[PDB]
């Protein structure tokens, strides 16, 4: 246990990418709270690999010398921004969130849900890329994988949509998974299928349930730096 | 005249791009001094347009879901970096340059050569994109178009390679043009076909010849902000 007790804002988060390795790129960044959500598509330098195209149902098309994202469900063009502009929007969103919580807020805990740690590494890598890590840490204090709650309430492997249906939308979309990660964690932490997301005790139960798994940003950065040191040598 | 007198480092600069509009992207950034040069290819999000491909003899190819630059002269792959990483290398290069000049240096004057002002706007836009403008201004104090020297020594339109041959390599390459812009300005400012680039007086003649056309970085940023305000409305 390394995240000290306090008054935190709980925020679900997830990402869509061109692949499942640290060298790949974020294509959508999404975050969620019951009263506020954020999502932004990001234009990659490369194209999504076959598995990523199928997973997210998004691909890159070319029109002459221009490239742009396209939905494989609606067949409509997807408006996107650069990675830096999307991150600056994300940081502003995190900051107005901590602001709205008042001077008693100790920061934000980003909650993600996955078997193989990936989401926090990719986000921290993109922040580190542009020198935004210091600004980020002013708002966010920890990433916390909520999958451990699911492991304690089970049954080996169960997806998010699988857990949500049991405890009670296209899950290839990061914005859908950011909501699911939050709600599933709120349900499991309260032993309730329909908890009140605006209830002080419900959110307090949620925080205390995930706190043992919450890592400080500094801790994940060190894990990130190590994983990057290996790929550079193992290349 | 807005650049005050002082002890400056003169540096030729030029860029290769996907097009000739502020919405396009830098594909190579290059700078030059007689004893030190910098050049880095940059991976664009879009492809180069037909005119840009012909001009620089570089294009983007796809290998599966990967994209990469390729030389249309050598047919070999061109290693490239992201725009942010290239800029950070560029800033470090500018800084070790001002460092090597000692504590008496007043900064760097970037010298470019073109009829239609473009080079400074593109570089400043990319710096502003990543929040590097403040760091940039610590080393560089002005962009200065040396084409006015050529206009005074002529004859309407003469290219760089044209002037160099008269006063005395593929000019689609930004690194070749960065050298030419410097040498032509050194030749014209000294009324000499073979001036000594390590001569204190030769460099002093060069600086004083271009000083009347040297704009402060702040002045070009304001011009940049205006040009961007027009395109957003004229879109």
């Amino acid at each position: 246990v390394e995240l000290p007790a306090g008054n935190y804002i709980l925020v679900g988060v997830d990402i869509d990418t061109t692949g499942r390795r640290l060298m790949d790129e974020i294509v959508q960044l999404a975050a969620y709270t019951p009263t506020d959500h954020f999502e932004q598509y990001i234009m990659p330098y490369m194209n999504l690999n076959p598995a990523a195209r199928q997973r997210h149902q998004v691909r890159v098309i070319s029109i002459g010398f221009y490239r742009m994202l396209k939905s494989m469900q609606t067949y409509k063009i997807i408006k996107s921004k650069s990675e830096i502009a999307a991150l600056k929007d994300f940081l502003n969103w995190l900051e107005q969130l901590k602001t709205k919580a008042g001077p008693s807020s100790d920061g934000i805990v980003l909650i993600y849900h996955e078997e193989r740690k990936f989401i926090p590494y990719m986000i921290l890598e993109s922040l580190k890329k542009y020198g935004l890590l210091e600004r980020f840490t002013a708002s966010v204090k920890s990433f916390a994988n909520s999958i451990n709650l699911a492991k304690a309430s089970i049954i080996k492997n169960y997806s998010l949509r699988k857990l949500s249906k049991i405890l009670s939308l296209f899950d290839g979309n990061a914005s859908v998974r950011a909501k699911l990660a939050f709600d599933v964690a709120l349900q499991l932490s309260n032993s309730d299928g329909k908890p009140e997301p605006k209830s002080s005790e419900a959110l307090e139960n949620m925080f205390n349930a995930i706190r043992p798994f919450a890592k400080l940003v500094v801790s994940d950065v060190l894990e990130l730096d190590i994983q990057i040191e290996n790929l550079e040598r193992q290349n």
